């Protein structure tokens, strides 16, 4: 049980986000069609835009499909400037059930945010669930508030979090301050990129490192901060990339199921405050 | 009687559309002001141009005028892209009670779209009415909202949509598939100027002509998809060109009303598909 | 003892604005924090503005703190284009506990609108509160909105103020009708400048100039169309310099405040159609 607090002027039913146990994170928005057969597109995207900066995580669902990746991509195009990688504007996400991970890749994805490495950074990301069909178990996408879990840190916590400051390679480098501001917008978020030598945390003491680590996790996966997504058949989500973080939960047996990305650069793009040029 | 779901946080009342027997279809919204004295302008452009790409069809209905149509041209150049004709921003239509329609013109206007024949499509119409002093007899204006239109077709009258194709003539030519995407936002929509020599229907067999007509005239004209306008002075409306089609109601005896249209471009200006070229 | 019309789709608690005696003019609207811990960054700028342009005033309370003037210019950057002055983007405006005005300046602000002498007028003012730590007395910014005052005239009173005409002298000089257009969305507003020899008023009897302006004060004044601020700390504001004139109330012992001003460009630019040039 929850309460129910929004009326749009807009033809749509929102409330808010709630997970599939009923979990009702401090973030993200259920936006549903208002009329029989609406498609996403009948939507103004200036509006969800304003939604997913305050929302910071959409959840579209019961709309009518995109046919396809190029009828997502031209929608996307509408929607503000798509952030274009060497294979355009679509990734393809394509998982099969029961396929292996070649025995090598890890079963979850701990939080981060996309285009850390990047020369310019996205504010959105926009997933369309082309098909899930089976309910799988595990595997979920995650989603995180940092201003949520910001909200969660004690005294000594946060004390800690403003001194320290993250060094990542994958060679590209990149460093980024644990407490960061928003960058246009101004109000205090996290940038953090989760470990599983890689990954060094300065401005703190080594053995603190730990205390550092465990707090971090405590607050952005509390349950006020995090939420998991069940992908479903058509869902059209919008995430506030500058905002949280994600990631995505362990499974054991995975189901079958097709994603399609789209990322849209910032107005106007963003450089990357954090990307190693030197 | 029906039933009110919007609370805007504009100063304004809105409720669902509704023509003056009381039907509602499904798109269209009335807005009324919240404060005495209010004028058009008082709301923002930005916000208006949203719920017009969503409800298809506003009203707003009670406002204070503006004072002439140099007045009315101002507003618009803020409100978007004026689409600028021969005679400026402002088309005067103007009648008088009871004026013949010099013995050979018709008395009513099919469904169509602006611009069809044009080089640029306008995304939006304005329609100011200056004056509509008495009560009239017929005439209306009358507005389609072709996915409405969709949501009722059946399995076979669906499918021959969907292999048919309109050719047009005026000398200026046009071709549209009658089934289309809305050319910036994707979703499904009809694209047909309907006939009262000059109208060719292909990618069916003749035979069927009379079927495909019939089809997307029960939908088009049917009272889920389908609105009437009776003018008042100082209706402002503003109309989703891409989205319905539009004409006006036979009327045996017409009485005196004076409107001004403005076109408002797509963002950025439309070019339009289906203008012969060749 | 008041109504609450409003509900957002965004993550806000929105109530009609009232000042401290209970009072509610006919504009402005009080905005406050939909999470815990919230900051004014976390709402949309481009729907504050649409606010802002509809309601008049926006009373932002309750929300966490810009902490530094860099910080509040980096926020009004992406808010829309600041109007620079020689000081950069920020006044500051801080006053201290019964400080005197120097013997000679004086202890009131009539009311008046900014850019007046200036080659561009801006359109909002965005003031933020960085400190008010005691309850003064007097002293507050006063904002009245000028179509509200318009519908307070009489049929004479407003005869009179449409033959009005002021001109001004600080050198600078500027001349506008008292009745004005709004130079962007076309509804009626006025620009008068209050006199508390370098303010005349053309196109009337001189003998009358004491009806204009006690008819003008009676109606700017008056409840319906006249607020007063209390002044809280963190209180984020936001101001339609267009379409409402401001000043401040008379003060015997001014308290500690600090306020920062920042200017905000219409869309584009407003080149100011009352400055003088010849
Ligand atoms: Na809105």
């Amino acid at each position: 049980g929850h309460m129910n607090a929004y009326l749009s002027d807009q033809p749509v039913r929102l409330s808010p986000l709630r997970d599939e146990q009923g979990n009702q994170p401090r973030f993200g928005l259920l936006l549903e069609p208002g009329r029989p057969g609406m498609h996403v597109g009948e939507l103004p995207a200036q509006w969800l835009k304003g939604l997913a900066r305050s929302h910071h995580l959409l959840l579209l669902r019961g709309f009518a499909a995109f046919a396809d990746a190029e009828s997502l991509t031209r929608y996307c195009h509408d929607f503000g400037e798509v952030m274009l990688w060497p294979f355009g504007a679509v990734l393809e996400l394509v998982e099969q059930e029961g396929a292996e991970d070649h025995i090598f890749a890890n079963n979850y994805v701990p939080l981060h945010w996309d285009g850390m490495y990047l020369e310019t950074v996205p504010e959105f990301q926009v997933f369309h669930c082309v098909d899930a069909p089976g309910d799988s178990d595990g595997g979920r996408t995650t989603f995180s508030s940092t201003p949520a879990a910001l909200q969660l840190a004690d005294s000594s916590e946060l004390e800690l979090w403003r001194r320290a400051s993250g060094r990542y390679q994958r060679s590209s480098r990149s460093a980024a301050p644990i407490v960061e501001r928003h960058p246009r917008r101004e109000f205090p978020i996290l940038r953090f990129c989760e470990p599983p030598s890689e990954f060094h945390y300065d401005g703190i003491a080594p053995e603190q490192r730990g205390e550092l680590l465990a707090s971090l996790r405590r607050c952005l996966y509390h349950p006020q901060a995090h939420y998991a997504h069940r992908w479903r058949s058509d869902d059209l989500v919008i995430a506030d990339n500058l905002t949280l973080l994600h990631g995505r939960e362990a499974f054991a047996h995975r189901a079958p199921r097709h994603l399609r990305r789209v990322h849209i650069h910032a107005e106007p793009a963003l450089r990357n405050p954090h990307l190693q040029r030197d």
